[PDB]
């Protein structure tokens, strides 16, 4: 497909990413897109790297991501060349340790992108992206359909609390071509 979704600016995106390091939006994409992607992820879950060709939903976000992907170059100069990504499902009780996504390595992610994808989550539901911050600072994000969270991999540890109930989302990365052929 070659339909683009509508989205927010992503000019904001950006600025936060060049101000704080990271960026949260919610109704990143329009709500039937998401309940497509919802739907693919549970398809899939019945590593599925995610290419444009496999589902219109899929496409469509790709098509959002590498806007981003150019505005990122255009606004920060990071020379990012693509965007991976795959859906994630995380059964109810599941976590996800601190960590961080790019390590000292050479690794070639530079950013961070996740969209979840879960409709009516409540925060008895747990399962909240809990990121470390400058300053001590920590901030969670509830899993909600739609909510985009983007960071740079590098400096952003990050984790991922249990939920009680099963938990979509779609992660992602923006990468470098890095020094190794
Ligand atoms: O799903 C989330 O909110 C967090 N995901 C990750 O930290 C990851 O896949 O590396
Ligand atoms: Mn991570």
């Amino acid at each position: 497909s070659h339909i683009s979704p509508e989205h927010p600016m992503l000019a904001a995106v950006v600025d936060d990413l060049a101000t704080h390091g990271w960026s949260q939006q919610a109704h990143f994409l329009p709500a039937d897109l998401v309940r497509a992607l919802a739907a693919e992820c549970r398809r899939r879950d019945a590593i599925q790297w995610i290419d444009p060709g496999q589902a219109e939903a899929c496409d469509q976000y790709l098509a959002a991501m590498d806007q981003l992907r150019l505005a990122i170059n255009q606004g920060l100069f990071l020379g990012l060349e693509d965007f991976e990504c795959h859906f994630a499902l995380y059964p109810p009780g599941a976590f996800y340790r601190r960590h961080l996504d790019r390590f000292r390595d050479d690794d070639r992610r530079m950013v961070s992108a996740v969209l979840y994808l879960n409709e009516g989550w409540q925060p008895h539901d747990g399962g909240q992206l809990r990121m470390f911050l400058a300053d001590g600072v920590e901030h969670d994000v509830e899993p909600v359909a739609g909510c985009l969270v983007v960071f740079l991999s590098g400096e952003v540890p990050h984790e991922v609390l249990p939920a009680g109930r099963e938990r979509l989302s779609l992660t992602g990365w923006f990468r470098r071509r890095g020094n190794d052929p």
